[PDB]
């Protein structure tokens, strides 16, 4: 999780989120998965309705 | 067009039928279509409501 503002000066968005976003457990982050580049072809021809 | 019957004599069945199809003309049959071989490949999935 990240916050982000874009017009805030730093102080009042850190007092403001100390309190509320200090007590979310640590756990540390999982890996992430894996994809590969394959070949491929897809085809579906349009609709009867359509034609 | 061709008759065909099964448990019929031919004399009988030429005499009804002799009136009624003598009269049809007589044109020069069309030549049949061709379709070549091609192998391909076909996918579509299911609705996927029944998955």
């Amino acid at each position: 999780i990240v916050l982000a503002a874009s017009g805030v000066e730093h102080e009042e968005l850190l007092s403001i989120a100390e309190p509320l976003l200090s007590d979310l457990p640590n756990v540390p982050r999982p890996e992430e998965p894996k994809s590969v580049y394959t070949g491929g072809d897809y085809r579906c021809h349009t609709e009867s309705g359509h034609i």
